[PDB]
This record gives C-alpha cells, structure tokens and sequence, in this order.
C-alpha cells in the first residue's frame, strides 16, 4: 500500500521572463499548460500525469526554487504530518485552499537546508487527455515538445543535510536508497530518499548556501526518448550542462540542461526498485 | 510511503520435469537459482532483486501454481494482516519460519478463487550480486538468459472475482487501476489490483474453474529487451503465445510463452504510474480484443 | 561504388477509393505528397528522400500493384539495360519523360511472374525539406503519423520465379541474398534480391496467380518505432496482419498492415549487410 | 550493383603493448580473434562480418595506423583500380599474397594526406558464427564485449585533403556525402565520402602532421546498444573521449573512446542513406569547430 506522503507534487520556480518561461515551458519541454493566476504565475502538468499542475513558474528579479510541495494520501494525514512536524520541532505554516489554483490546503515548513517543502492532500483531477473507458496508450501530446511523463523529483542544495535526513525519514515516512560519502569524514555528502519504490523522490546534497535548486527531473519512457529530447534541445539553442549518459547514482541515463531564466531541469529514464526494507547503496567521495 | 503489503513476494509452481524446469528457467529464463531444500524444491530470483527468492517449482503430477506470496512491511504488519483476515471471515494458516528455505513464517489463506495466497514479513536478503559500494550499472548476468529485473504481478483464474477483489481493497490495502467490464448489465469480467504505484501487482479474471493460473509475470528493462527474449525464446524452441505485442490493459508491451510443463509466463515491460488517490480506468467487454492486443 | 540500378524508386498502387487513400497514407503512414496530374493520380515520397516521388495511387476497381520502378545510375545506364533486357529475349516499351509528373523516360517490360517493371534515371529532387547547411537533427515531419525514410521494397507473387531470378541477377545487377527452399525440388519457393547492400530491393514468392502483390515496404528507425507504427495503426482502427515481429529471413522487424483498399504494406527495419561477394543464406521449406 | 570498391576492409594499427592490445579488443570491444602471424600480429573480424579480418593490431613503439584497406568486386576490379591508379600520377605497389593471413595480393599507394591505403579482391571467408542455413538472428558473440557488427570506416587527419578528393572520387568511385566548409576563403576543411549508401566509408580533415589517425569505426545495432557500450567501458575503466551523444554530420548517436595505446575508435549506430545521385550536405566550419571532430578539442 502506498500511504503517508505519495510522490512530489509540484514545484514552483522563479523565472527572470515569463512569457520566455511560458514559451520554453510549453514548446520544448512540451509540458501541458493548465492555467494562470492573478498573481501571474502559470500552471502546468506533464501530459500522463492526471493532477492539473506540477510545475509552476513565477516571474521574478531572481531564479531559483520558491517551494517544494509532495501530495499525501488524504486530508488525515495531512493533520497528522502537521502535528508530527511540530512535535518533531519544527514550526508549520497553513496556506489556504484556492490560494494556488485548483488545489487544497497545504502545510508548509522551512527545512535545516533553507528550503521550502510543502504537503498537501488535495487538488484537482483533469485527467491525461485520454479516456478513462478503452483508453489509448497515447495521443499527439506525446510528441508535443520533449513531453515528459511525470514531475519524478528535484536535487536541492543545501547546508544541513544531516538534519534534513531526520526529518525526511523520521517524520515523512521516506526511507535511504543513495548516498554519497565524505572524504573517508563519513558524512552523507549527498542523499537520495524515496517515499515509494522509486530510486528517489527527492535528493540532497551538502552546500554551503542555503535553499539553492540544483534541478527539477522530469522521467521520460526509454533512452530513445532521452536522445529524442537531445534533439529537440539543439534545435531549439537550449543550454545544455551536460549530455545525454549514464548517472553512476541511480543508474539514470540523463541530460541537465537550463531553462532560459537559468533553472537547470533533467529529463532522464532509467533506474531500479527499491522498497522500504531495501539498504541504501552508498557511493565513495572519490567516485561522487 | 511504501507499507502494509509492498509487492509480490514468491510464486511456487508445479512442473512435469523437475529437471527440465531447471535448466529452462536457471538457462533460458535466466533466473538465479538460490537454493534446493529437501523437499525437493528449487529456489529461483531474479538479478537484480534482493531477496533470497521470487520463484520456486516442484516437481508434481500436474502443472499449475501452488501458492503466490506477498513481502509485506514487517512483522506488526504481518501479525496486523492476519487478524483483519480472520475478523473478514477468512480462516488463516499459520506455515513456520523455516518451512520454506531462507523464508520466515508465513500467513496462508485461500481465496473465494480457490487461489491459496501467503503473507510474510521475513526473507533474507542476499542482494543483487552486485557490490553495495561504489555498484556498477549491471553485470554478466543481466544478459544471462532473458534476465527479468523481477517477479512483476502474476494473473490468476477463478471463480466470484467480485469478492476477491473487496478482500484486496478492504483489507489488503489493494485498489483497482483497471477493469474489463462484463458486457452489459456490468459487473468485472477483469481486475488489475496494485498494492503500491505499479500498474498492477495481481490480476484475476472471472473464470469457472478454481485454483487457475494464467501466467506468473517478469519485468524487463526496455522494448529491444521484449525482442531480446522472443528471440531467445525462438532459439529455445519455447513454445509463444502470444509474440511481442502492446497490451492496451496497462499499455504493457509483452510476449507470453510456456515453460516445459505448460506454465505460461510473460516477460514484459512499460505502463504508466498509477496511485492510490487515482480512479480506475474501464474497458468494454465488446472492446476487449484491443485491450488485450492494442495494435491488432 | 553504387552503380548500375541503384534502388526502388516507385510503386505505383491501385486503391477503391482515391479519398480514403489519400488521408491514409497522407495522415496514417505519413508519407508526403507532392502532385496529383491530369490523370488523378496522387504522389508521395517519404519524407526523408530526396526524389519527387516514390509511392503513386490510382483509383482503380481493384487494389494490387501496376508496376514498380528502379532508379538508375545514369541515362547512359539506362540505356545500356534496355539493350541488356531486349537482348536477353524480353520485349521492352519505352515510356516518355512527363507521362509521370517530375519523372523522365521509363524503360518497363513484364517479367515471367506478370509483374511489370520500370527503370528510370530521371526524377526531380525535391529534398527532405531540412536544409541543406547545417541541417538540424530533424523537423516535426518525423513524428507526422508513422513517418517511414524509404521505400524499401515490395514483396511480388507470381509464377516462375526461377526465371525472374535470371533475369535479375544476370541481367539487372542484382545478387541473392536470402532463399526459401522448396520441399525437395531443389527450386527456390522464395527469394530475396539486392542490387546494394540492403538485406533485399526486392522479393519474390512462388504463387499460382501472376501479377500478385503481397506487399511494399517501408523502412523505420527503430524497434520502438516498429512499436509506435502497431500504435498508431490501432488508433486510426487500420486492419493489422502480422504483429510486431521479428523476420526470420532479413531479420527484420516488422508489422503487416492492410490500406483502405487490401493492399498490404510493411513497416521494418533492421537487417544485416550483405554485399554482391556474399553467398546466400537459405531456410528450409519445413521451417518457413 | 556495388561495384568496384565495395567497403572498408582491414585497419592494421600500432598498439604499444600487443598483449593488452589483445585483451582490451577481445574483452571489451568484443572483436573476435580470427589468427596471430610469424609478424607477431593479431587479426580480429566483427562477429557479424564474414570474412577473416577488419582490424589488425602490430606492436610498435609509436601507435596510429599502418594501413587502411578496402575490398573491391573481383580480381579483375583490382587490376583496373591498380592502372587507374597510375595512370592518374599515383606509384602503387603490390603486396604479396599471404604477407597477410588468408589475404591475397593488396594494391597499395600514398595519399597526399600521407596515409597508406590499400585495396584488394580476396580474403578467406570464415563466417559469422551462424549457420548458413535457418540462420538465427544473432548468438552469444553479439553479447561478448561491446560486439560490434562492422568496421564502418574511419577518419583520417593530413594535409592536402583538397587532393585526396579528387583521387577518391575521380578513381575510385567514391562520392561526397557530407563537408565542412573553410572559414571563408572557403574550401573544405573536411570530408566524409561514400563508395556505397552508408553516409561514409571513410573521412579526412585537414591537419598539418601527415598519416594522422583520428579513429577507426565500429557499427552497432541500435541506440540501446551504445548506451550499453557506454556501460561496459565504464567497467573496464576505458578513457572514454566524448561520452554518447548526437553527432551532426552524420545523424550518428556514438561514443569517442580511447585504446589502451591511445588510438581513438568508435562505436555508434544512426545516419540516413544517401546514394550517388545525392549532392552533398555542408557544415559551415564555425559549426565543425563545436563538433566531435575538430582538431581542437
Ligand atoms: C549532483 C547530481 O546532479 C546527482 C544526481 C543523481 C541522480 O540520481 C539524477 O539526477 O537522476
Ligand atoms: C485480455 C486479457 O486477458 C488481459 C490482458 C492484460 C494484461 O495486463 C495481463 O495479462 O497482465
Ligand atoms: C513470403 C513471406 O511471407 C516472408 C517474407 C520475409 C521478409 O523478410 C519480408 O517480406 O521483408
Ligand atoms: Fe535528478
Ligand atoms: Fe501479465
Ligand atoms: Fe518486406
Ligand atoms: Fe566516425
């Protein structure tokens, strides 16, 4: 049973143009524009996701990532994380429903590492654009733009990862899957938490400054995809960090490239299954 | 999070030739055989799972599957499984640590199917044979054999599907992502159930004899690796069912064929990321061939 | 050096309804069309070629193939195979340069299997509509319907096929690639023949009826786009033979499907690369 | 018909330690080991090809290529290539039968670019492991090691490339599939010609140093393929050059990659299929500059 927090929800992050954003977003990502609010932020959705938004983007002097928000299995849990997480330490804040379009209620809390997580039970279904009776495997919004399949996760930078494992394992029901050690210090130097059977949900690495975004991933359906997305980049002048390979950790076959306001994102495949009573595989400092 | 029962744990199954079953499933399956207790049964895994098995055969007059058994998070939950069985109706049987090689106890009760089906907290865990350190992308064995990631699902034949699925869903945490719908006058002729975001972990179709098995399910890691196993298959001589087709049913792209003894098994890969909070998708009995064979 | 005939230039197909065949292979195939004459006929190329045409339907009261064309090296070669042809015993008919829209002069004459072939060393180049200086990887042309590169080639039925092997081998250029045997008669019940390094340009299959057509084909990228053909046939309700598959001979892999009309066509690809010093490969009659 | 000049036939290079030479191209690049001459050196053939050698390893105390090879028709093809040759300006010399391991008689000669190329009619046919009759698909060669299926060509670097054009395309049937242009004073800096409908047979850049070898090619079956090679050289700790990614002038989906003696091969799938009617395509040299193949890099 899948229970207790569900899977990455969406992500907010600043763009330094909007309508740039806008352009990039839903032209070469091919992600599926939802709606926009009054404050000017525009949804959008990944085509085989059924949730109307994952991703948010917002017009700002500054890029970055404002939040990150995780859908958990129903309004009771959502109480109980809320009093787990103050009973743990740490203070909440509740943003009311509507206040993000077409979706409920959420908890927010400021982790060790500077960042924001939130946690909400409830938004709006629209479906995938197909069926629910004799539904077809796909359709044209498939082929719209690299068109990833779901928001997989985000790596963020920050200084207490420590701290920010405790509360990610203890308190959100997430468990170890990779590691990265210190230089023989023995010190997670970088985690990889999952709160399914995925290789991971969310991923830290230790940084100096506090609430930084090393990137959002998109999954994509084969390593075909993955070279398919390549294309589509170059012919669209995207900044491409690094190229399409093999991630050591988690066995991603990947590609990080940047959005124009300079958000890295990764579009990647790949990886096993791991489940809660799985150890963790760790990864030497030299090889990270 | 991951609780209650995670996913498919093991599939014991009957063969005609203890022997031959061996080597088909160690050499042509490409199973890592773990283990052969003394009643002369041998214990099979795939690669890159963790535990010490996922498939066991024994030699008997009949083909078919014994029982089909699910990992569940820990023993509270084991003890916690097995109380809300009995106060369901069920009557359970409670099998020894040990019974089975390198497996704890299990809980053991038989559905209105006629399909016996275990619960267990305990496995040992003997890893992928790959380091825990500093671990390579793959190794030699995932091309030894057709090399399945793992035990996916199994899909079984039996009779009153209606209540085999509310024991799932109300008591085993299962929820329906897919139904074949009878034809009119509805009711399920078809249940894909998931214990977690997968697809489907188990399956039943609505059949009239009991105690049934369809096919026992292993996942591959891509499309050209569906090629790679018809084409082992042929080279083998192994009897196909079905050749490398799209489902539509999960959008699973699969091969079906029989081992020695008449078991069919699939190797397949592919379907979407279904989640508890998600409704289940519908198929009209008059659009069942499609669902079955998308492209034909 | 490819000299000689160099590959399948065109097949021209009768359909039952000049419409449906239209949108079919227009929007279903995705093939490109290019010109419709005074005749009513419709021109297609696959959108990777680089010649004016290589598929024409007429509307006709019954489906099969009229005649299959090859592409030449040059008019100089063209001729010297027409003097080859008539000398080797076969009546030859020149058709005028024109009578096909974009294309020049044909040499055509019926092989002992009734099917009517054609060679041209004449066709305007129109291009794959990428440039020709740093042509981007690709354009959205790819992904329109199932979108194959090339003809491939055609799978004809007819008697004597011992005779239309002479005639190829001997007289055209080409060379045996792969053979069916016949159950003790020592008579090939299959061949497969190439006139470059491609597993075959064409095939021929004993059959009773002259004149027979089992199949065109045209050539894919990859198995998934093997797979996203099956796909899309069954999202446009196209009749499908033969599942995705994997050839015995050629070892390609393919899918049959049947047009509006009954004509079969194929989607494939893979194959070795057999070159004119090669011996064939041949298969049993008992494990055809 | 391919005539004349068929394909690529054999690549001998300089390995400096022929042991792991033959280890790295028996283990990791999966080439199967066909024979070992009085010479000391070491034959290899892909498993999919059918005849004895594609690429032969030397001991030498500086590595690079000896000699790039290719097969033509017949005999008589041979005869007609070695005088056209000549009578172009060109001095051949002929290379005994069996001086290679079940190879007959080679037409060699000097380009311009400083690079020996050769050219032959026969050589001992071994198979590629498969039965001749109902062949299967493939078989456990396909899995050992990388495994390419063919030696696709290669890309040599030297001067007057301008020259090596001329004698390819006006001898020996070869045509331009693809260049890249000079800065402006226009010109070619590169060139990727085709004797067959593969985008290239073999390629040259303009270099200073003459008989430079930038690297021999190897043809796998699909993109997963690559991404598979990819992960066997990682295990192997191979220098890996460029790691899998989209070429350009080519289509090609490849991987760079170095030999223990530092000669650069490759192994990539993908590319259209152009044929001798076809005009060439063009990069413009700022475009080649961010390639794989620029001299910087
Ligand atoms: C520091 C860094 O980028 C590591 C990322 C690990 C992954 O599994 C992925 O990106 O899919
Ligand atoms: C027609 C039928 O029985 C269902 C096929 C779909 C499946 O996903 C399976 O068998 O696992
Ligand atoms: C006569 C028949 O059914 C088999 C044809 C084999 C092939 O490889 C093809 O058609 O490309
Ligand atoms: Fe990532
Ligand atoms: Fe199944
Ligand atoms: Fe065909
Ligand atoms: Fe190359």
């Amino acid at each position: 049973a899948m229970t207790g927090v569900l899977r990455p929800g969406h992500a907010q992050v600043r763009v330094l143009n909007l309508e740039e954003g806008i352009h990039f977003y839903r032209n070469v990502l091919g992600l599926v524009e939802t709606g926009r609010d009054d404050q000017g932020r525009v949804y959008f959705k990944c085509w085989d996701e059924r949730d109307h938004s994952c991703y948010i983007i917002r017009e700002a002097d500054t890029a970055g990532i404002d939040f990150f928000g995780f859908k958990v299995l129903d309004k009771a849990t959502l109480e109980k994380l809320d009093a787990d997480l103050q009973a743990y330490g740490l203070t909440t804040t509740r943003i009311p429903a509507g206040e993000m379009l077409e979706t409920g209620e959420r908890v927010r809390f400021e982790l060790p590492s500077g960042h924001l997580i939130e946690l909400y039970a409830e938004k709006t279904c629209v479906g995938n654009g197909i069926s629910e009776v004799n539904p077809a495997p796909w359709n044209a919004q498939r082929e719209h733009g690299i068109a990833p399949i779901q928001l997989d996760h985000c790596l963020l930078y920050g200084p207490n990862i420590a701290e920010v494992q405790k509360i990610f394992t203890e308190v959100l029901g997430f468990y170890l899957v990779e590691r990265v050690l210190s230089p023989d210090g023995d010190s997670d130097m970088g985690i990889w938490l999952s709160c399914s059977h995925k290789v991971h949900d969310i991923a830290f690495v230790e940084y100096p400054e506090k609430g930084k975004l090393h990137h959002c991933s998109f999954l994509l359906e084969s390593w075909e995809q993955v070279l398919r997305a390549g294309d589509i980049m170059s012919m669209n002048e995207v900044n491409v960090d690094i190229g399409p390979t093999r991630h050591g950790v988690t066995r991603g076959c990947t590609i990080y490239a940047w959005d124009p306001s300079g958000n890295r994102f990764e579009t990647f495949m790949g990886g096993y299954h791991p489940y809660p009573d799985y150890e963790p595989l760790s990864w030497t400092y030299d090889n990270f």
